[PDB]
């Protein structure tokens, strides 16, 4: 794991500045075609990708796993919907599903700690059923977090050997948004208070509960901010440890990864804080619709291309935007250039 | 053309309720998938939609046309460039044409007053050699806006005939964010400095006469706000003029348009001030880098979906739209149901 943080690749400058060159001679004014330009030269810069943007198969991890603090009365889900829905996975009818399958991508359901019996079809990587409630007491043991984090980094590795360039990634746990603003209040420092959302329709009553249970989980497990594995093990979640795991292993693989929602961000806040080396391989999707979306993209510098009020989760965000990275790639890849029309621009 | 107005369709309420029941049962928190299902429902009222979110075939239609308001320098784009532009879109080279082949969408390049001999291969409906140059004089006559609305108008509902169902509308011409912030301005009531902007990366000292070269516009002819073809007719341009027909022969056919950036929103505040009833068949495509752009679209009430910083033009926003407009559609035809999986929400 030290060898693994050790080995992630610095982006390459020089294929970034070939990159930008050719952009620039494309068939448009300089600049003209915005994010969409600066997309492009960023992807050039992962060494996974041999020097240029490009796009090869696409897949989408969804990191399943349930949560003590559900107990805490946090969720008007049923604690059961986590493998219900996990089970739908395998069936293609959830919303990652019928989003990927529209971008051309496959999904990868991930079992990191249903509490339920194994589903079969998903891939098993369970830790526990179900982790610890925070409220009382961490999610985990440090060691089982690491662990974790090797084991999917590794798997998410692997995939790349098999042709997938680009990862998307999300995640499937009732209760889920909880550990996720403990997460981020930790991080950024912010009030629980102003982190805290309505989830998966969380009625607006509840809410004062959820903020002291958030207050809670972190009076009582002290999480030390600078060490992002404390963090995950205590306040955090196996989805959230396994998505973190994604992060590492597609940056280790000098490979892109395109984030989801809220709960999405809260992982990559502690992945760059595990290791910084991560960050220029993350790409935003969407804008999700959780209170605590502004600040914890504020923190990663993020903003996202699209804005679509979503807040479903399980990488239905990632999916949607897939088409977009591939945009970039056909843009730089099919556009005619400037100069073979003539064309002379001040 | 009073008849054209006076036959666009109300979008369907029963066939938007019929949706919106069975989005609700969707395999997903309610509401969990924000403007996607907005956007969906919307779809659904769409009259030539046969009542549920669906999408055919996909045409771009780029309006091609020159300015006589070049002249005054408010451009560094060579005027030729629109000819030789318009040539380009039929080699399949254009930003427009590539993220259009993206897209699945087939592009629809008409000439509507390029300044150049006729272009093989370009749809011909040149209203004359570029329009009046607006600094000292209308762009053209009243009977030549009604004219070129009916023509192009027509011209859309005919591909709706064969299989079209889903129109993306941009422009191709050297100086045209000039006519775009008069109409802005007028139909805004904002003052021109407040609209301007750098169009195709006009020089920041340049902008001050770009802003006087507005407000002469204005002054000279004094057109009426609340007369859209008015507005049109003496402080806009062919391609302004043809891509209002565009919506407005998309709104009768009772079908769906993109919007592109701040040349598509001029027009599109003609359009809905000539004929209220277009306004539901708009939807954004992004948010256009254009200064003037936010007012713009306050004033159509609307809220973009992509956040590119894009301002290239030829429709090249609306076709990185089209795959969220499939999006919606898959979703809603493609998920599985809440109840078929037992499970029960608060
Ligand atoms: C120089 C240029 C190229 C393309 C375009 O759409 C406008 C201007
Ligand atoms: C009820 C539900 C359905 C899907 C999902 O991802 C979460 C909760």
């Amino acid at each position: 794991l030290h060898a693994l943080l050790r080995d992630i690749p610095a982006p390459d400058a020089e294929a970034m500045a070939r990159t930008q060159q050719h952009i620039d001679g494309l068939l448009k004014p300089p600049g003209s075609l915005g994010r969409l330009e600066t997309l492009a030269v960023q992807l050039a810069g992962m060494p996974g990708l041999n020097g240029t943007p490009q796009v090869g198969e696409k897949a989408v991890l969804v990191m399943c796993a349930d949560h003590g603090v559900w107990d805490e009365g946090v969720a008007v889900s049923p604690k059961i919907v986590t493998a219900i829905q996990a089970a739908n996975m395998t069936r293609g009818t959830t919303g990652v599903c019928v989003l990927a399958a529209q971008a051309g991508a496959k999904v990868h359901v991930i079992d990191v700690g249903i509490d339920a019996e194994p589903i079969p079809g998903v891939v098993n990587m369970r830790v526990a059923r179900g982790c610890g409630n925070i409220a009382v007491g961490p999610a985990m043991s440090r060691l089982q977090a690491e662990a974790l984090l090797l084991e999917v980094s590794r798997y998410t590795c692997d995939l790349a050997q098999r042709g997938v360039t680009l990862f998307g990634v999300g995640e499937l746990g009732m209760a889920n948004t909880t550990p996720a603003a403990a997460m981020v209040s930790v991080f950024t420092g912010s009030d629980a208070k102003e982190v805290v959302g309505i989830g998966a329709n969380l009625p607006p009553s509840r809410i004062d509960n959820k903020v002291d249970v958030v207050r809670r989980a972190i009076a009582i497990n002290q999480p030390n901010p600078r060490d992002g594995i404390d963090v995950l093990s205590k306040v955090g979640g196996f989805d959230l440890v396994g998505m973190t795991g994604v992060m590492l292993g597609a940056a280790r693989c000098g490979l892109p990864v395109l984030l989801d929602g809220f709960l999405s961000y809260s992982a990559a806040l502690a992945a760059c804080q595990i290791a910084p080396a991560v960050r220029p391989y993350l790409i935003p999707s969407h804008f999700s619709a959780e209170k605590g979306a502004r600040i914890a993209l504020a923190h990663l510098s993020m903003e996202p291309y699209l804005h679509m009020a979503m807040r479903l989760g399980e990488g239905s965000g990632a999916a949607l935007a897939m088409p977009i990275v591939e945009a970039a790639c056909a843009m730089f890849h099919n556009m005619g250039e400037l100069a073979a029309s003539n064309i002379v621009l001040p």
